[PDB]
C-alpha cells in the first residue's frame, strides 16, 4: 500500500489569463486522479491544488522549494509530461529521475515526447502509460506504481 504520491503536470500553460485559473475541464483529471489516491489512503503532494488552481499563487522561489521537498517526500512520482512540454514538470523529471525515484510518466497516446523523457524507460525506475483519456488512467495507475514501487533502491543507470 503506497504512503505518498507527488502528481506533476502543466500549469501555467493551463491558466486562463481572464479567470486566473483552470478550467473545470482541466482540473477535471487532477482531481479525478487526486480522489482515487485519497480514497485509498494515499497522501497526494500536488501543486495545482495547493496553489488553488492558479489563483493562491507563490513566488518562484517558494514554488520551486515547495515541490522539490514534496518530490523528495514521496514515495513515487506521477506526471504528465504535456504537449506541448511543461517546463517545470521537465524539471521535476530530472529531479526525480535524479534521485531515483519510482515515477509513472503520462503520455498522451500518438503524440510526440521528448528523448530524454522516453529515454529514461529501462534507463532510470520508470514505467510509461499512454493513454486516450482520464478513465484509461484512473485504472492502470495503481499497477503501474505497484510495478515501478516493486524496484525501490534497485540500481539503475543514473539512479
Ligand atoms: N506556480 C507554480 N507552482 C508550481 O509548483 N509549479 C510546478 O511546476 C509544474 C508546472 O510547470 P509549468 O507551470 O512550467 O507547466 C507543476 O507540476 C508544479 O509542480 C509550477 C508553477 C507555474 O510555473
Amino acid at each position: 500500500a503506497v504512503g505518498s504520491v507527488f502528481l506533476g503536470g502543466p500549469f501555467r500553460q493551463l491558466v486562463d489569463p481572464r479567470t486566473g485559473v483552470m478550467s473545470s475541464g482541466d482540473q477535471n483529471v487532477f482531481s479525478r486522479l487526486i480522489e482515487h489516491f485519497e480514497s485509498r489512503g494515499t497522501t497526494v503532494y500536488n501543486a495545482h491544488r495547493r496553489e488553488a488552481w492558479g489563483a493562491e499563487f507563490l513566488s518562484p522561489a517558494e514554488a520551486t522549494r515547495l515541490d522539490h521537498d514534496e518530490i523528495k517526500a514521496a514515495d513515487v512520482f506521477v506526471a504528465f509530461p504535456g504537449v506541448p512540454a511543461s517546463p517545470g514538470t521537465h524539471v521535476a523529471i530530472g529531479w526525480a529521475s535524479g534521485m531515483g525515484k519510482p515515477m509513472v510518466l503520462l503520455l498522451e497516446r500518438d503524440e510526440d515526447y521528448a528523448f530524454l523523457v522516453t529515454g529514461l524507460e529501462s534507463q532510470a525506475n520508470v514505467e510509461i502509460l499512454r493513454f486516450s483519456g482520464t478513465e484509461e488512467i484512473v485504472e492502470r495507475l495503481d499497477g503501474a506504481v505497484a510495478r515501478v514501487l516493486g524496484r525501490a533502491g534497485e540500481p539503475t543507470v543514473i539512479g
